[PDB]
């Protein structure tokens, strides 16, 4: 059984009129796997959210299914789903009644609604969060204690030089006694391997912000995820990289015409036909 | 006996030339009720201020009265009036002698001299201090412990909602479970009375700055006190309210002509004849 | 024996390419008196700097002298001169080898190289440091305990008035009871001597910044030291004062023509012929 945005109660007894409040509490995540026998309880319809008992009574007409829609549960005293800590965006009507909600943890175009604090997202690119490649490796090197890995974000320790970055073969020749180099910004640029005296280059791991490519919410809900400055080989529809990074959820049409939505650094995006395509401008 | 600005001694042994220094010490307030038998002592004339003994010897020619003028008392060793903590503005001559002083606690147009730090106030409006209506009441409401007061600044406590404001009947209908409302600025806007379930509106009490309406000190000393944003029913010659607040010390002439001194928000003030009048611009 | 910039070792084992690093460590000062038998050790050539043993082997061809040039000593393990704490400016080549160094504590035009962080100083005036006349005297005066000194920077204490300045005869007459005066900036301007009741004027001692007058390093190395706002009677080639202060290392040519290098406040400086001259603009 799929919960079509069913369990949304009033977190506090505060009156709000025509606002979009952001609440951090225990709510039922939208489109969650619900058994078909805090916790959510529904019986075909008297919905109950226990945490404090919330109740709601809605007339229904269906068989062997869960009703689709939205219903706010009211505090009573001070199908089963489980509650999780989520950040919800509640829409309060002019009478204080919650008419709609957005769970900003399920899929893209939902975090964009939280970032913009609106149920209608315009046509464009929006930077929602960032992305840092976490090092899934840890190597330590000491002279004559693990193997040397390269071309991957790894926490290294070269005879006391603790750092975080990706190692690669450098074309710089150090002096016979110098053990590590430094750039203009007073940061460790290259290190000398205590074994085999190999010179390795240190590069900071991929640091970029994620962006959602949306052709407005009035046309369709199909969005594309855009990563800035990172390669998709390190990123956890169609996967393809571009000049600005990797774009998930679009196509790689070889055509080229006028730019529609500038995603940044060359390539632009557009909506065509029921499919999002990318083209070089 | 009236002290015509008599007791003003040298607070410290510091030499100053052509300055207007502000001193916070124990001085005799100007135009104070002096007995006709720290303390001020005068005998018709050898004035003494004890606190440290200050002395002054001035030739006088009068009977059954106190001499009018100004005389600075000099430190001697390390009619009777009493000293109070006052903020005085002393005028030092080119030889270090105090020639005049202003007690900025007696009447309006004297605090203006301290605010401007000058013995000559120009023609215009000057904001000297502020004014906050202190709540002369404290009510506490709990469900089934004092009476409910409205239309007056009162400290309230609605089942744990401690605040300060004026309560009035609101036209907003809360939900059957919501107990208090909140505006866009994340402040308590309305509360629900735990008794009779009446909805009350919370409004911050009158916050405004006082202003002195003076037609310059070269013409006359008659000034008018202007309160901004407050009603004279809550404010502790002629009393009348205007669009910018309450104006004390003027008239309410129904005539209208060109503006002379803009007191703010419409109405202007002018000097006519030996009387200060107000007129809508 | 004179050390012609001989002892300069690698402070740390860090690789740098085409940079000018500033190091604070124990180095041999340039042009220092070296015996002709941390410490510097050279033998005609295998130079050794002990601190950690640094070594260097350079072919030489000379007799009864010390070789002139520059040679960087490399770390080996973990004529005699002594090491002192100095701030050196090291020039790293594209291979990490130190090719030249500047000791910014020997003479002027060397501190300018540190201030500009370059081995080539342009033609102009550069403010390197400041200059405050330290009081070489301390007098204390109490009423009926040292002699009264004037026209010299001295720490004074007049019956509890501790301060620092130069005392001189003031033409201001205090009141018979006032002991010290104060200016507009709320600072002690004048004091009354508890003995003989003499009025003295307090003036802050000479505060100014030093400046190096250099006609560029591409033409010659002869520079002139310029002090701003101080008189040479208090300052520790040809000494002469000007409108902007005292200028050491130049001439006082009475001629006057177009300005070449504005040293500030009137007088300008120029290079003529092998001699630095100053002239009123
Ligand atoms: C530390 O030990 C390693 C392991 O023997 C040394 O690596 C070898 O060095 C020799 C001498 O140059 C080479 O012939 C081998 O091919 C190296 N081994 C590998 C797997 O390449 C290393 O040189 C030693 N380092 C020091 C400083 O002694
Ligand atoms: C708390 O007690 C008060 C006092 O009885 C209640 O106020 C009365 O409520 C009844 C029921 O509606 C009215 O008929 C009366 O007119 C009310 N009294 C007055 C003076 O107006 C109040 O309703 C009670 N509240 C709760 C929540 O029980
Ligand atoms: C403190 O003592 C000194 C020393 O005697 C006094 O200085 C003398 O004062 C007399 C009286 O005016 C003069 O005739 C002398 O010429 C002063 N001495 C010198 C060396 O000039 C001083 O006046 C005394 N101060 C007080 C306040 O008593
Ligand atoms: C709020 O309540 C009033 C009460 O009559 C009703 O007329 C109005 O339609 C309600 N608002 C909404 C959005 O339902
Ligand atoms: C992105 O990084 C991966 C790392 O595996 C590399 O193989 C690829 O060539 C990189 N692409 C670009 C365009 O830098
Ligand atoms: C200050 O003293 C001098 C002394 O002769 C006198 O001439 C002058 O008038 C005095 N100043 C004032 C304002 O009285
Ligand atoms: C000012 O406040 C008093 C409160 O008693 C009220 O009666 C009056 O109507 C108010 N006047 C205006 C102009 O708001
Ligand atoms: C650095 O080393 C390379 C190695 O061949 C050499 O060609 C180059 O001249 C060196 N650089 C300097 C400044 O000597
Ligand atoms: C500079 O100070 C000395 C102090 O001994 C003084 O003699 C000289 O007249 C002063 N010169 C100028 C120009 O102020």
């Amino acid at each position: 059984t799929n919960s079509f945005t069913r369990g949304v109660y009033y977190p506090d007894k505060v009156f709000r009129s025509s606002v979009l409040h952001s609440t951090q509490d225990l709510f039922l995540p939208f489109f969650s796997n619900v058994t078909w026998f805090g916790v959510y309880f529904a019986s075909t319809l008297r919905e109950f959210v226990f945490k404090k008992i919330y109740s709601k009574h809605t007339p229904i007409n269906l068989v062997r299914d869960l009703p689709q829609g939205f219903s706010a549960l009211e505090p009573l005293v001070d199908y089963v789903g489980y509650l999780q800590p989520r950040t919800f965006l509640l829409k309060y009507n002019e009478n204080g009644t919650i008419t709609d909600a957005v769970d900003c943890a399920l899929d893209p175009l939902s975090e964009t609604k939280c970032t913009l604090k609106s149920f209608t997202v315009e046509k464009g690119i929006y930077q929602t969060s960032n992305f840092r490649v976490q090092p899934t490796e840890s190597i330590v090197r000491f002279p004559n204690s693990t193997n040397l890995v390269k071309n991957k974000c790894v926490n290294f320790n070269f005879n006391g030089l603790t750092g975080t970055g990706v190692l690669t073969e450098s074309n710089k020749k150090f002096l016979p006694f110098q053990q590590f180099g430094r750039d203009i910004a007073d940061t460790t640029d290259a290190v000398r391997d205590p074994q085999t005296l190999e010179i390795l280059d240190i590069t900071p791991c991929s640091f970029g912000g994620v962006s959602v490519i949306t052709p407005g919410t009035n046309t369709s809900n199909q969005v594309a995820v855009l990563y800035q400055g990172v390669n998709c080989t390190e990123v956890p529809s169609n996967v393809f990289q571009t000049r600005a990074g990797c774009l998930i959820g679009a196509e790689h049409v070889n055509n080229s015409y006028e730019c529609d939505i500038p995603i940044g650094a060359g390539i632009c995006a557009s909506y065509q036909t029921q499919s999002i395509i990318a083209y070089t401008m």
